[PDB]
């Protein structure tokens, strides 16, 4: 039993809810919140910009030190950093950005990072400003993640389409 409430169950291990991942994180305080990161951990917009703003820029400060030490992530890769006031940890995961020409096949690799964590609160990878089809992102999620994932979809119209079209 966990504290996530109001989700629609899609599969044994994948759940979905129309919610702002920021407000969901502040309420649940999950062990892991997933950020839709880029390779530079520049949290300027989208989910990343929203999560970072909610940390009063502490996420960005921590991320800049991480990059200065370690260099950029790989597309499809991840790193674990602090969750600040939102969660114990933040798993920064880089899905391919279609508006940069990156191989959509890397979306499966991106979701594989979730399997290193028993429970996660997460967005749909490569959706929104990353340019991929969110219906496709959801399919890859369900077919790749085996741990328990609670998906927050900010757009209500997108949420209803994802549910109604799910096979
Ligand atoms: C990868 C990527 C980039 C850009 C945009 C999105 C969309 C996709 C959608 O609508 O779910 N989601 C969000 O931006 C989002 N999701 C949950 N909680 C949130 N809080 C504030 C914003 C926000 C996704």
């Amino acid at each position: 039993v966990n504290s996530f409430s109001g989700y629609l169950k899609l599969t044994d291990n994948v759940y979905i809810k129309n919610a702002d991942i920021v407000e969901e994180a502040k309420k649940v305080k999950p062990t892991v919140v997933v950020n839709a990161a880029n390779v530079y951990l520049k949290h300027g917009g989208g989910v990343a910009g929203a999560l970072n703003k909610a940390t009063n820029n502490a996420m960005q400060v921590e991320s800049d030190d991480y990059i200065a030490t370690n260099g950029p992530l790989k597309v499809g890769g991840s790193c674990v950093l602090s969750g600040h006031n939102l969660a114990k940890h933040c798993l920064h995961v880089v899905g391919p950005n279609v508006n940069k020409g990156e191989d959509i096949q890397l979306l499966k690799s991106a979701y594989e990072n979730f399997n290193q964590h028993e429970v996660l609160l997460a967005p749909l990878l490569s959706a929104g400003i990353f340019g991929a089809d969110p219906i496709h992102s959801l399919r890859v999620c369900v077919d790749t993640v085996r741990t328990n994932v609670y998906l927050a979809v900010f757009d209500k119209n997108l949420y209803d389409k994802l549910v109604s079209s799910f096979l």
